[PDB]
């Protein structure tokens, strides 16, 4: 596991958020999502029957793994993270365990995680996966239902509309049958997984948390794990905005951000960070040994938004200018 | 129909086609201000552009809700792109399989649903048709008028069909335009208004011909000053043409933002106050206002389009009680 | 005054000071979301920032027109920055020459003109005052609470006066705050509402003291829950505090865009529909809505602020006849 | 006059629009100017009495000639053009002949053209002047009054509100007493004038046009003149949008543009051309030997707008990256 040497010096990665939310793109029956377009289902409490129907329209003719990695590489990014399955519970890979996925439910009929994994392999880009182990709005017993006190980017953390029998919910039925099986799948196919990115535990017991830790280590021996899974059970610390100038034993650090203000594609969110904002931030994080993980929200046709692409390239140009200074 | 049109005051225009899905973006680059021209701007081969049809699945398209919205804003008629410059028919065309019904997963007659929804809602129903430009046909129009600049590149499909001189527009007219014009003027019930583009190549003969087809099939259908000089019922006026028309019928078209087709990046929405003031001014001059919405790939009125249109109606009402 | 405040529903807040002229820009760089903090964000020396006073000449400032506008929107009271964190008084302060009247070409009492304009217009008149932060005074407040982050840098003027421990807030309170509070509570006629900032350093003693000054001078003046616990009349609620107050009087403050001070670059204006819906929701919960405008260097309501506020009023009226 | 060799290779210049219009910044009594904020007086037919009053507020503490030229030079611009006097008739220099000027009428009490001229001299930047020889809204007999047929960025071309006796107007009274005297002043002080930039003649007779030509040649022997003055009477052709791929005998070409859509500062016009748009356009023009003259509309405090500055620098960075390719 030389992953430690490479990660301390990697400096820069691309993150991709993509799913059904990208097609609504922050808009519903004349109204805006919150800041988080990928949260749109919770914001408006969209029934699974309706929300799920987007799968029939998901036909991104312009999705192109080859082209995306070329762009990333040109900007000097050394690794790539992708949404394998977000809060909405729609798998972006061909899951044996669950047919609610890009491959089975959509005209596209293709493995999003796969095509990117290969392209990355060939380009010499490391390949990471993101997975939402706790919230899952598709599963009757999804997590979140005891932590509804805290405010969210939607309404409740859990699917409180389709499944309102709050007391009769049991996350375990969800954990054993979907989360752990799906985690097993993604950690086994698509080759070497360099980085593992989990969502924020609210409900997953330490037992359940420990299980995932163990599962990943045996399946992907060299895979570095983000501090989010569970206390004691990680390799690099994910830093949040206010953690920017808990303990990291390998000396490995990452902060994730987006270029505009949303993680998922949002038509109306044109508040793109300037090239200079992008470059300066990277410089500051890197000098503090913190890696910068920069998100692209793919558009409905599978394209990097024009303004996202432009701004990334200018920050790279600025960087080169400045580093020959 | 004449009395009704003189008092109508307000109409909806709809741009819709394959171009709406690219939404102003092509291989990392921006369309012009006019997003619906996107195929020409970048000279997208017919094979590829047409392929968009395989992705055209607007689950949230809803003629009823759209017309309900239109009516709520006080609009008395609605015009729709039956077929724009791209040569893609948005109705179930017998003569050409390059159409919404046969070529797309959606597999539905957009014009039909709107025609019925309008009939049932008691809204008049108009049609737009590109009788001159046709980027899908080897002998499509446009190739004699290329000195003047466009919102794309050439007027014609000069890329797939570059044999400029061996092109002959007559072959296209005989086989696609007039048949398609015949199609739309017979189905979809009463057609109150007919909207044609600006001839470049269509001879006076051809211009007169289309007129006749409409008169025989749709006697009271009012025709826009674009067909031919002497051979029309209302004059289309542009912004800069307003400070003959034999019936005294007048219309000016605009868009809410700066594009006709949906364009992700064009958020330069005119404020509600701008929209309302213009209509009042036009109406006071008896000019009818036809205001265009370019619906997005899911068939939705863009949020800012809907909000601002509705706010303009509220603004109008306050002032007429004032 | 209590009965009137319970039914008022709608107020204007005004941010104004030297910061408005920089308008979100300093030596090529952006302020935070909160433009009025600009001096702290970049640690602009008092000598330089104060120098803005020499440029403060708002020829188009017009209290009458502003109040006319406010009244037209149905607002029943108006609050103004008498002196914000920057420590610049926007009224003719006897105690400190760092003020609009003496230090600026404009040479006018902004609060006075507004107080009169409001009296004459029949609008109630409120005051905002930064009783705690004061970036102009060597011993200004803020220096005991620097672990928590701000919209600038430090809470206090930690740059001109970096001798953190040899600072003593009491000296500032005695010489500037309470005298200035005394000033504003005696002149400018009837004061209906009083708006203080969040204590960091102001002891309970000092908090109680200001209260007394207001009660003696302005018996019916209603006081915002910021002064001190038990020692107040209405509770200021923030967005996230709403899904004690002994009189049942409540107010929530917001801005139209994302900044309090004028900021050239902050064009993220909330649409009219957003503004109207929020007010209705608050009012239904009896919470009064106080909506802030940061006037620009010429004393003007920004075009998009005026347009959207007025459109929101029209929107409100339509719905209550519906 | 080696100006020919230098200009064919100069490639890039800064233009500055600045005057009273910058303080209204595209806004009047709750309403927007047209696209051209510097036209604001005509758009709303603002009486001279009111419009002129802005002079008392013109106190740009942050005007800084030194800093502006440094920025320009860093972007590789080889010359600088400035508004000496725009359509509004407000002189931005200390005019002996007319007290309606930055020096006499404003607290600033400073010569805008002068301070920039010196800074440019010291930096090794060439120094050009723009002057509106035809429209002058301050003069009772200003030009424009026979050409009111054509649509403008305001209303009429002339001051049609304060001075409506259209038939009793005589441009000559204006030409002899203000235009030619003021042109004499600006072409004599402030040292060598490398470039001369005139507005669009509508009304200035050939006689009057010839006069200006002659006046400049004797006063500034080596000064290159923009094709706008008069047919036969120029050194470089000013190209407009539609003249971009009449006759230029020296082979000298310039196109002027702005970064956003306005020439004068406009608070509300945030439609800044992207860095990439700026760079690509320059490249295209330069390859066709056409010089690119790029406008900055100084803000009320005399500062280059933040987004204007940022975008210029990124285009330069992109250019450097690409030219080492
Ligand atoms: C109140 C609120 O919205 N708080 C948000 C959380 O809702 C949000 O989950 C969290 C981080 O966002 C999570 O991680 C990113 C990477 C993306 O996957 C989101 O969809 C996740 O929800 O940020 C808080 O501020
Ligand atoms: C530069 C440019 O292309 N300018 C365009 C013209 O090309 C265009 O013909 C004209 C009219 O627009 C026509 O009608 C609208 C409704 C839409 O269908 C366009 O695609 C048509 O070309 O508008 C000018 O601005
Ligand atoms: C990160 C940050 O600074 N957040 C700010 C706080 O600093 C601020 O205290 C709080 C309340 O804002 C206060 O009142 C408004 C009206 C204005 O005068 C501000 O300058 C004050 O500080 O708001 C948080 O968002
Ligand atoms: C109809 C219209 O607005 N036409 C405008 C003219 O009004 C305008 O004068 C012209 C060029 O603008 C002139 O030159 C620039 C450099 C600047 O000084 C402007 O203030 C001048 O008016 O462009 C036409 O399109």
């Amino acid at each position: 596991n030389d992953n430690v040497a490479w990660f301390k010096q990697a400096k820069y990665g691309m993150m991709i958020h993509w799913g059904l939310y990208s097609l609504l793109a922050g808009e519903y029956r004349g109204e805006s999502s919150s800041a988080y377009a990928e949260w749109i289902q919770s914001k408006f409490q969209i029934p699974n029957a309706e929300y799920g129907n987007l799968a029939t329209a998901f036909n991104p003719l312009y999705f192109d793994a080859k082209k995306i990695v070329a762009l990333a590489k040109q900007c000097g990014m050394q690794y790539l993270v992708v949404t394998t399955k977000h809060h909405d519970g729609f798998a972006m890979y061909h899951s044996k365990v669950d047919a609610y996925n890009v491959y089975d439910a959509t005209p596209f009929h293709r493995d999003i995680i796969g095509e990117l994994a290969e392209a990355c392999q060939k380009a010499g880009l490391k390949f990471g996966l993101y997975y939402s182990q706790d919230l899952d709005w598709h599963d009757p017993n999804g997590g979140g239902y005891k932590s509804n006190d805290v405010e969210t980017a939607g309404t409740t953390w859990d699917n409180s509309w389709d499944f309102p029998d709050e007391d009769q919910k049991n996350f375990d039925l969800c954990f054993d049958n979907k989360i752990l099986p799906q985690i097993k799948e993604i950690m086994s196919n698509y080759g070497d997984i360099a980085t593992a990115w989990f969502a924020v535990p609210m409900t997953l017991s330490e037992a359940q948390s420990q299980t995932i830790y163990d599962t990943v280590r045996e399946l992907q021996p060299n895979c570095l794990i983000n501090s989010r899974l569970g206390n004691g059970k990680y390799d690099f610390v994910s830093l949040g905005d206010n953690e920017i100038p808990k303990p990291s034993p390998l000396g490995l650090y990452e902060t994730a951000g987006t270029i505009n203000d949303s993680w998922g594609f949002s038509y109306h969110d044109q508040n793109w960070k300037t090239p200079r904002t992008l470059y300066r931030y990277k410089q500051h994080l890197n000098d503090f040994g913190i890696n910068y993980l920069l998100n692209v929200g793919l558009d409905p046709l599978g394209r990097v938004p024009m303004m996202a692409e432009e701004n990334l390239l200018a920050a790279k140009a600025l960087e080169d200018e400045a580093n020959r200074l």
